[PDB]
């Protein structure tokens, strides 16, 4: 359990997906690593080779030397498939490698069984990794230290903001940010449907609606208010914001909401 | 009908509030004004005076001043109180000066009415121009040129998105972006009331709502994808999100927003 | 201007509502009971009511209205109408006037009486405990000294705020209304309680002062009511579950209907 | 089992916290207790320590010696933490000493189990005891005496009200007293969106929620009459009252808030 030195470590990818290939743009981006500092291989897929190579990335022939080459190793394959990669690699795994896992539904305990050592980070990302607005969140195993930590936090940072949380919450983490996003998809797409009803081109329509959204969470994000606050200092005395407010309160829109994190942090828990 | 000089024009808030203050710290911000180009004038409250002249931005003593002074001149008082201000002014609302109402609910015919001339375009912003993230749009009375249009967008561009369309649509406009963010205000807390009552920490459960919003926004701003697409891309098969969606759609999610579009525009049209 | 520290008072209509006031000014020391007037009409209950309090008791409206330097009506609001009317020569413009009527707007309140020196308030049920909610509008020529004064007078059953004439319908929907809804409330928080396996006297017992505490709550903390929501709900606890099954019903949307009815049948009724 | 001399027995909490922090400022207040007979014992955030001194209480440097100090100790930490805590000092928790525990869910026969001895008194409070208006209930041990309960209901009674009840009762207890704040924190902020919805200042209109419905209480509380007599005496004929009763009645209000309690319980229940 040597440090990692911190501005000049090399990170490697395995699964070279969608997920690695957004981590690997942000990083390089955010000036955090550079490409001639990122490896990966890959598997089947030809084109995932010429997308890193597009980039500036090295791929290289196999798994094994994406361990060797790397002092921070990123798992980034479909989660039924990890159990047997780490397996694979566990030779390759020695205690001087920080390990991280982006893997859905994995819990800390068997990526520590599967590594055979606890010196593994799980982060749970969602899909706005592509813009870099990824909702993150980490969790530490048993010898992870403060500095691996603070490395995968300015890491993961360069792909949106990220956070710390015992392993237990994970299941409500992905019922919430994990999967909210397509919440929030169905509500742009309503609200342009609301505005279109009420007259509005279709394209004028989706453009303010995603724009609203946009502009409603940065002012949740940056106010440093509550969001009852927020509301109320829209909500003019008998005007038109308290009259949509209050057909949302009708329908028992806010208890929907909860209803579907609730829905979805329970079916994440029953695929494990 | 001088063409205002695009890169010399003088700008002038009646009402020195929280959005006038917000359009001059976006234009001194992106650089398309300075501060020395800039005038208001305060009415009761001095805590407005330190507000402007902190930003470097000379407060004149009257309203009429500012009005002399000003190419562009910007009502941004409340909309009840317009009518008088403009009255008031209008020996000095000379046809050589750009008028500029963001007023809520106030009519262009109106607005062209009280100042006796029809070089006059109106702004819907709404409440993210606090953060360089308002949704606007902008229509344009009967003498307003290209050129002044041009320099409307320019302006509000540094606060946010502008977009230009008829008056006939501003209700719906209103009900849609103007009225949304108190939507998306409850879709937050709902998220976080939800992630709380799934087992997660108050503070992160809000800190997730908020980014988990934030970053859908930004991948419908940005992805150039409708958002089925962009739900269909999330929805895995059998998994948490689509779980989640499904208790969405059982409860007619999607209708609820319309329904909040369609009264909001209604209210807005019924005050007229 | 009404002598701040001596003036007399008289109500017009000697029932629960001018008692209430009564007792709340003498309370407060802002009136002794030497400085108020009023009359019975046909209830000599109403009498000794007053006379317990030390309170002289004249024998007609006319009396009252000449002693006093403020006049409050306290009569029915379909009654007001033609009390005023009756007593209009002896309205004169050095007496400030004070309605307590609910529904009966300013406008209608100054014509009656032929001047504007007219204040109107709307307070509610809890006056009885000095836990009031009301709200005063100013008539044409209400003065900031006679608004002063009335301040200081409901201000001793509860609290008390100024707004414009034209909210009236909405403040009598929330605030003179709102006790009913609380009243449901309590009940069926006490019925739930019984259900779930508490003895009744208990159940209403926690009932009434878990409400009581929360609203002290909500009055003190200078937090938004979300905040102190948030402050309560802890993570998978009993309190979200709870939370959670009055969102999934609507809840708060009942209530806001029940305001926005109420406040619609105000306008209608008047 | 010596009885605990009423006027000048010494207190002690054991945790720091807020409901510790709001008992000790009740009890000082009252004159049930002064600064110098209390004491307590700060864990690791040293902002706690400053709290209590500033109310002229001491700041023992471990739990060993408060319990060692003080004639009666209240529990007041986390229910999760408070087992391991007990056992810890269980060698000083002599009989002499009364116990207290203000654990939320957490039953008399683990408590007397976990002291190794039955002179313990389970308080249930409730966040009100910041203002003086706790709804609290307490249950006794089997070696806790009737002078030991007059001590425990003095103390309680400088906080709010206090009441006895069986340890069976205690899900209920905390699904009512215990969670129904915030059942009225939405209720308050509902009637608020109301009074906006029918064209109220926001001010104002949250002023009022809060005061009517801490008027309607305390005439719960202090009238003698059922809630069904209170309602009549309110609801004139076809007035404006019995309007808005009427859609609470269609909504099944009544019913709502029966729910709310018994999900609350049943969850209590599960909890342990
Ligand atoms: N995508 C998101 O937005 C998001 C959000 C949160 C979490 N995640 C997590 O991120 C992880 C990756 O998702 P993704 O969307 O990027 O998946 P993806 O695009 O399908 O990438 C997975 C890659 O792994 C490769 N692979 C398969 N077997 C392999 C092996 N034995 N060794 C090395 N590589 C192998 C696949 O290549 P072939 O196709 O050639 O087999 C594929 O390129 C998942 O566990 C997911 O739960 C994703
Ligand atoms: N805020 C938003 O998010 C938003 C969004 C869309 C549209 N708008 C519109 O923009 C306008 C301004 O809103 P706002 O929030 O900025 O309001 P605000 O902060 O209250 O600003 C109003 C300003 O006008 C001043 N004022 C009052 N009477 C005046 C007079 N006769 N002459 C000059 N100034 C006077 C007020 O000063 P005193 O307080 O000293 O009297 C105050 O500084 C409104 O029409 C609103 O509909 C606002
Ligand atoms: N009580 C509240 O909580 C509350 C809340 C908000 C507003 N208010 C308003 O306050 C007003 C009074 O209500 P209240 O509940 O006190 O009514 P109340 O108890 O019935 O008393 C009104 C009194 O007026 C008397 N009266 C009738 N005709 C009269 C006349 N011509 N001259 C003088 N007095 C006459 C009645 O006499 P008899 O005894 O002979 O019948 C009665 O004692 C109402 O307008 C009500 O809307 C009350
Ligand atoms: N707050 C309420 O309204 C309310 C209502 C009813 C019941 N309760 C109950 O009262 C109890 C306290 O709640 P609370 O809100 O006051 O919690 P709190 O504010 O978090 O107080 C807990 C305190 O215990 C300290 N602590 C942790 N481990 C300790 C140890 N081993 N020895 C001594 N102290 C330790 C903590 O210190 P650090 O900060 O350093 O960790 C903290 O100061 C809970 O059991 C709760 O169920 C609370
Ligand atoms: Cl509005
Ligand atoms: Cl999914
Ligand atoms: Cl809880
Ligand atoms: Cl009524």
């Amino acid at each position: 359990i040597i440090p990692i030195p911190a501005d000049s470590y090399t990170l490697g990818f395995i699964g070279a997906g969608k997920m690695a290939e957004s981590i690997a743009k942000g990083a390089v981006r955010s000036g955090v690593l550079s490409p001639s500092r990122i490896k990966t291989a890959i598997h089947s897929n030809p084109a995932r080779r010429t997308a890193f190579e597009s980039i500036g990335i090295t791929v290289l022939s196999s798994n094994d030397d994406v361990v060797r080459d790397s002092n921070v190793v990123v798992f980034s394959v479909k989660p039924q498939l990890l159990k047997d990669v780490v397996l694979k690699l566990k030779p390759l795994l020695t205690k001087d490698k920080l390990l991280v896992s982006v893997a859905a539904g994995i819990k800390m305990k068997d990526l520590q069984e599967w590594a055979g050592h606890e010196r593994f980070i799980r982060v749970m990302p969602n899909t706005a990794a592509t813009v870099g607005e990824a909702a993150s969140v980490m969790s530490l195993g048993g010898a992870a230290t403060e500095e691996d930590a603070n490395l995968i936090s300015q890491l993961f940072g360069s792909i949106g903001k990220i956070w710390k949380a015992d392993d237990k919450y994970f299941d409500a983490i992905t019922g919430l940010s994990g999967s909210g996003p397509a919440y929030i998809y169905l509500a742009i797409e309503a609200l342009a449907d609301g505005g279109v009803a009420a007259g509005l081109p279709r394209d004028l329509a989706l453009s303010l609606a995603s724009q609203t959204v946009l502009g409603a969470a940065s002012m949740a994000t940056q106010s440093g208010k509550h969001p009852g606050q927020l509301k109320d200092d829209v909500t003019s005395p008998g005007g038109t914001t308290i009259a949509g407010v209050h057909e949302l309160e009708k329908a028992g829109f806010r208890g929907i909401l909860m209803n579907a994190v609730v829905a979805a942090a329970k079916r994440s828990q029953e695929l494990s």
